């Protein structure tokens, strides 16, 4: 149904969860629901909020944070509250760090993939992220469940969006590429280029991507690197990355099983994978030969 409106009276603001580029998000308890928050600051998101009103009502999806509608006073939407956290941080946060296993790195990016497939699917618009990233992706159910919100991003952009070229969805399907390569070997990508962000757009745009993963499994591999293609029309579409995503699932048991186990984890042409996919080719092993 469309969003509702909101008193604000009835929203206890506990601690603040982000302060980031977004604005600030919150802790808030809502007809008793745990939410979150987020103060829209400008006149500018203000504005794109109320020109996508109907195509914001009929999101509704499992991996995509629920939009429970906004207050008017002050003016703030008013969000599922993932407990988890964002992606990034799971992956590249603050010791002490949880362990997971590939199981969790395909889960999660076959979540991601199921969520955008769902908005590139939307009618008549196709709803297109343009900025799909680890940061926007929040968990779940003990980190099992993934759920896009937001329906330095330069090294998961594709390079004919800052290129100024007009773009399709398939700007998403690189950025979702770069996300499996990244849960895949809990590496930032490009953070060997780093300096200022042109500095990865002048690379990325120049054909350079993350480096191969040693003894990936060559499906993954040959979906990761058809996802990075320079030309976007080489790229698969969601709907196809799901199938194939959703298939491998049978070779990667234990997804559901909550993150709890503790890490310490540090980094060494081409690099390991974080993740081990030594259950994964006796799986296969048994279907095949
Ligand atoms: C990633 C960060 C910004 O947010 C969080 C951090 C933590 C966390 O790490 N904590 C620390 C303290 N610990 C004790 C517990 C774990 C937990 C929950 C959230 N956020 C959320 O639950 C949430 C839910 S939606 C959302 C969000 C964030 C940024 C932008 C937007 C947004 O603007 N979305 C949008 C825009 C237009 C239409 C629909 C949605 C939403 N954030």
């Amino acid at each position: 149904g469309p969003l509702h409106m909101i008193d604000y009276k009835e929203i206890e603001v506990e601690e603040v969860v982000g302060r980031g580029a977004f604005g600030v998000v919150c802790k808030a308890k809502w007809r008793a629901k745990d939410v979150a928050i987020k103060q829209i600051e400008s006149e500018s998101e203000r504005k794109a909020f109320i020109v996508e009103l109907r195509q914001l009502s009929r999101v509704n999806h499992p991996n995509i944070v629920k939009l429970y509608g906004a207050c008017l006073n002050p003016v703030c939407l008013v969000m599922e509250y993932a407990e988890g956290g964002s992606l990034y941080n799971v992956l590249h946060g603050a010791e002490p760090l949880p362990y997971y296993t590939a199981a969790h790195a395909m889960s999660w990016c076959l979540q991601c993939s199921q969520g955008v497939a769902y908005l590139h699917s939307m009618q008549p618009k196709a709803l297109i992220h343009r900025d799909l990233k680890p940061p926007n992706l929040l968990l779940v159910a003990g980190g099992t469940v993934l759920k896009i919100c937001d329906f330095g991003s330069a090294a998961w952009m594709a390079p004919e969006v800052f290129e100024g070229s007009n773009y399709s969805e398939k700007c998403d399907v690189f950025s979702w590429g770069i996300i499996l390569w990244e849960v895949i070997t809990r590496r930032k990508p490009f953070d060997e280029i780093g300096g200022p962000a042109f500095r990865i757009m002048w690379a990325v745009h120049n054909g350079t991507r993350p480096p191969l993963i040693k003894n990936l499994p060559k499906p993954i591999e040959s979906l990761m690197t058809r996802c990075w293609s320079k030309d976007p029309s080489q790229r698969p579409s969601m709907e196809e990355i799901v199938k194939i995503m959703t298939h491998l699932m049978r070779y990667f048991p234990g997804a559901d099983e909550p993150l709890q186990y503790p890490c310490q984890h540090s980094l060494p042409g081409r690099v390991e994978p974080y993740v081990d996919f030594a259950e994964f080719y006796r799986l296969w092993s048994v279907d095949h030969g």
